[PDB]
């Protein structure tokens, strides 16, 4: 049986490493993207070249805003992403909420305030919520006899948000929401044997903070994070749910 | 005479907090959404005890426009109301909170308003309120600033042990915890303290209470508001970015 | 008149705690290990303000047997501290596990002794003594007929707001503090039926010792987000006192950081 | 061919962990206290599968001095376990602090009992692990850089449920809290030697069934995922993963393996 994985923000960096890892384990992969169409399609071509019909791409803005066709709501856009997996491959075994907007929202010195709120909160928390709902309904709507045997949802959190980055309040809040989503979803979806966990990087693939990481005194590679993600998706991890794993080289253990 | 703004001050915990702060000498701006009668009754009681020690302000803190007026604007206006009437705002208490199911498992705009209401009241409104509050302090010349600025976020001691079916509420509380820490850090330079108070079971609607280790009952409003009040006192000036459980040990239990 | 036992009461945070409780009307049993002169000076001050409101008891809380007053065990020494409260005043309403040894136990580089004594000292003072003290305290309340019990039993464990961001080289100390946090939760749960509340207070930097260059000391305190300084003893003891008040009677099993946001920082 | 020392390896989780590591090619030093028969049986199986891939060492990890052949301290007995790995195979790449005593130490409802309970519960769950880590760390530091292994990993078996204390188990819960502290402090201090230190916290695994079937069923039925306790393998696979080179950026973290049990409330 060939399992399917949906990965948001799959075009590059961690998202792309995650998709590659899942693909190397035999997953067919639905690569979501927002703006990185060229990289997304280039990745699909690589994956489909290795193994025919093992990759597709879907575009979507996951910000908590209406888009033009009545207006399309973020929920609808999310349901469509999950539906694209069932339409093409007839299944969706794994969901990885990786897409994430990250920029300052200082408390100390309108259009910007409102789009920032919906963008940061949508991508990091609200989209993943609706995505999980859509994913869950599909599974519930599948007759028990026909369900997969290893449903796994991974939320990309942040190992460092408890030690807030000065000026990033909304981003930090959204990640805090995502942690709550992880726990609440693990509990409510446990009956459908759908596991929900979180993976929190510290510093990965930076574009003198490296030297602060206790382990290796450097940021991590994408693989050093994606391997963790892949492991949590494996049947060997089927008893793990509702937990967040830090992948930070001990950075969260430090103090100023 | 210090001023305190308390959202959702009309009844229950919000009312207890206002009364507590008032008993310590605070002038209190009582925010309310729908409980206009209860809000005005309380103001009358407080103003009767001490002239000009209470006002009331109506506002929907759901992340939606009204009349268009954005949530941020409505929030700025709440804080402005304090400076307009009394010329100051020393304490902010983000207490207002919507609480109802958002099941993941068995409706179009039903989830739309739920999203904006649950997230607005519990997280986004508090964010804008804190911004507005922080902005007024920063805009106040150092010599004229108060000496005990305190923001309290009402969190939930039990959200790490999620209530089945309440994902969006739980998510909003998680955001509020993040707001508490991020704000404490960024506002430390203005000497504005930001903390959280997390009830377990308090003043139940109407069992579940027999589950509480301590006293085997839910708490009274005072048992929570006193903690809020203490965190606002100058005896607590070194505390910031922390959340205090007031749950009688409920979070220490397991199924 | 309610009684409070405070371990390591002779100076610094322990003294401030005793003074605070004393200012609220508590009679205070001041425990000390080596600071006899400081302890007696404090008792004198408290007894001078209010006759018979203070006493002092000496005890090594390290997890080692002591010279017969058959060797005396740590548990026995702990029971005796609690007993000294009931013997003199007929009661013990509040316990504050404040005493604490603090020094390096590096993982990397007349010798065994230092290893075996460090283990028992750091662990005893910070965790094991508090355990037996709580047991003793718990036993005395349980042995009191309901009709004679106090109405506000409170136990406070002094923890560390920064142990989750370990100080390099202090593994055993950090370990003992983690054990203390465990004790706090387990005790709150088990003693809830006797209405004995058990909480923790975790300082960050308080009355930071200045055995180092002025600038190096400016550095450390400047890392605290709020006020860019370590705290005074009062800024911590007032929190302790509050947790002991009847206005905190619904709080139990919780640890309160008093760190001015220090734990929110990163390297 | 890497070496792994596993304490309390004789049965249950310890055994599953040794088997897991053995299946990955590790040579395994199986520590035991009282389960000599089960320990030797396991060694035989492993050695039969791959010659000279298993040994055993007996040791009481309680924080008490043992009788020789001058009393032996816990630290010495700990160094000797680590030494046994370097003596036999010339290396120790992985350490798994699995050994653990677990029994009640009530505060109420009421000897050499309390002196031994304290030392046994605290020794096995915390103090031994401390000294073992020290010993393990010294051996690595005393190895010239050019000869060091490339994947040093220490895993501490913690408890996903200690923050929701089991009534009457104060000392155990305290020792587990100390073990968590040990995990973080050690990760930090040993980072420079590239020695990773993490924790794995089971919830309910291979739940002891010494009670009415209904009572046993009620207990496991509380676990949200599968409504059952876990198998040993469902825990050991996590341990094994954390030891793999794919996990070489993870350190100072504790991973719950509890099927969501810690998410529940009374
Ligand atoms: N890298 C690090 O040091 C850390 C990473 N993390 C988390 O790990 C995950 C991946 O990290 P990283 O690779 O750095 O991520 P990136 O910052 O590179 O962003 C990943 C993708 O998110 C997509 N995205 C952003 N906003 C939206 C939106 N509004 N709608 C739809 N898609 C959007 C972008 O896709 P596109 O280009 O197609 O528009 C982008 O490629 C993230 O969730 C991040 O929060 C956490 C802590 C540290
Ligand atoms: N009580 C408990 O057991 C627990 C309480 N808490 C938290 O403590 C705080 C107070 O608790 P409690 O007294 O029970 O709170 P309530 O549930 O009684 O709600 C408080 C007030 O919030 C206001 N409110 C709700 N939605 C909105 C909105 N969209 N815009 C503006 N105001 C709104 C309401 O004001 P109005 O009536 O005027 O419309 C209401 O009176 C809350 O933050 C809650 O989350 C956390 C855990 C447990
Ligand atoms: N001050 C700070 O920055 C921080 C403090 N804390 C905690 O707060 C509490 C008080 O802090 P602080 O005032 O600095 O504490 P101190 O370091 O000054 O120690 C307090 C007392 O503990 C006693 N003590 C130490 N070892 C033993 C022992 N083996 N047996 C009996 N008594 C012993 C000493 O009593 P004597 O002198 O009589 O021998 C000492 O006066 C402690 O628990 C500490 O761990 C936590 C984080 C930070
Ligand atoms: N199983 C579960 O549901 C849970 C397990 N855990 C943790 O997982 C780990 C393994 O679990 P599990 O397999 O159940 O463990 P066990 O309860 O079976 O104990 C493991 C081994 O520890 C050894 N041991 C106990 N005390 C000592 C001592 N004083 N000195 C030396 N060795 C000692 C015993 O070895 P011997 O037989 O040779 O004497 C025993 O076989 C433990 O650390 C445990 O705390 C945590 C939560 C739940």
């Amino acid at each position: 049986t060939v399992p399917v994985a949906l990965v948001t923000g799959a075009a590059k960096r961690l998202g792309r490493s995650i998709a590659e890892g899942l693909h190397a384990e035999g997953y067919a992969v639905c690569l979501h993207y927002h703006r990185s169409a060229a990289e997304a399609n280039a990745l699909s071509a690589t994956l489909n070249a290795r193994r025919p019909n093992s990759a597709i791409t879907v575009q979507a803005d996951l910000s908590n805003v209406a888009t033009a066709p009545a207006p399309v709501t973020l929920f609808t856009r999310c349901a469509e992403l999950v539906a694209a997996c069932y339409t093409h491959w007839g299944r969706c075994d794994v969901l990885v909420n990786n897409a994430s907007s990250f920029y300052p929202t200082p408390l100390l010195r309108r259009e910007a305030m409102e789009t920032a709120t919906a963008d940061l909160f949508g991508s990091n928390a609200i989209a993943p919520y609706f995505l999980i709902k859509a994913f869950a309904h599909r599974v519930a709507g599948t007759p028990a006899k026909h369900r997969g045997t290893n449903y796994s949802i991974i939320n990309m959190v942040d190992a460092m948000t408890n030690q807030p980055l000065l000026g990033y309040t909304i981003y930090t809040m959204a990640k805090g929401a995502l942690e709550g989503l992880t726990r609440s979803a693990a509990l409510e979806l446990a009956p459908l044997q759908i596991r929900v966990n979180g993976v929190g990087p510290g510093l990965s693939v930076l574009v003198g903070h490296r030297s602060k990481v206790p382990l290796y005194q450097r940021d991590s590679s994408a693989a050093e994070v994606s391997d963790v993600v892949i492991f949590l998706c494996s049947s060997k991890a089927k008893y793990i749910t509702g937990t967040c794993v830090k992948v930070d080289g001990g950075y969260s253990l430090t103090r100023a």
